[PDB]
């Protein structure tokens, strides 16, 4: 059931789907010094967080995602020196 999204600097999307939580990740190909993550559930307000580094790979879980809730998504992402930020992406639960 998760999703992934590609581009030359990362691999995005949505993993680690329970019953309770997802789990937002960032995968770059080349080491970030930082990832932030944007977010919104249901077109609510839009909150940023620094992801979570784990072996090379950013992390956000999201909690309590009720069945029909929609997540959207955008990442601002550190490469050798700069940042970018991505489109929104969407995933339903
Ligand atoms: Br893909
Ligand atoms: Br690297
Ligand atoms: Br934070
Ligand atoms: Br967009």
């Amino acid at each position: 059931n998760g999703d992934s999204h590609t581009h030359p600097d990362y691999t995005a999307g949505i993993r680690g789907i329970t019953g309770n939580e997802v789990t937002i990740f960032f995968a770059p190909t080349t080491e970030a010094r930082y990832v932030d993550v944007h977010l919104k559930v249901n077109n609510g307000q839009q909150l940023n967080y620094r992801m979570t580094e784990r072996n090379g790979e950013w992390e956000r879980v999201v909690e309590n995602l009720s069945s029909g809730d929609v997540l959207e998504y955008s990442f601002t992402y550190e490469k050798l020196g700069p940042q970018y930020t991505t489109e929104w992406f969407t995933y339903s639960r």
